[PDB]
């Protein structure tokens, strides 16, 4: 399923992501927005031996798994193609759990540099919401 940036507020909105932990949604659609656009389909592929599943592209081996990635760990213990429900709901319940190890999003290519040191109301302008 894809998330349009006021869909997605309101969904982000409705799970508490919004300044959670301070990552305001700025962060959150920044880092969706070139990870995957806000889709629950767009997939990636780590050359390690892993796959990222999840609107905000979550690893099969450190963050989540799918039961094939080549030997992984799992720290959010949960099911990563699941991440790819209609509803952010299942990646948002891991991603507020992972965005509590320490590292926090301090991993996703995207918001490190996309964000993490840009702008975050080119993300969320508009639905003032």
């Amino acid at each position: 399923k894809v998330f349009g940036r006021c869909e997605l507020a309101a969904a982000m909105k409705r799970h508490g992501l919004d300044n959670y932990r301070g990552y305001s949604l700025g962060n959150w659609v920044c880092a969706a927005k070139f990870e995957s656009n806000f889709n629950t389909q767009a997939t990636n592929r780590n050359t390690d031996g892993s796959t990222d599943y999840g609107i905000l592209q979550i690893n099969s081996r450190w963050w989540c798994n799918d039961g094939r990635t080549p030997g992984s760990r799992n720290l959010c213990n949960i099911p990563c193609s699941a991440l790819l429900s209609s509803d952010i709901t299942a990646s948002v319940n891991c991603a507020k759990k992972i965005v509590s190890d320490g590292n926090g999003m301090n991993a996703w290519v995207a918001w490190r540099n996309r964000c993490k040191g840009t702008d975050v109301q080119a993300w969320i302008r508009g639905c003032r919401l």
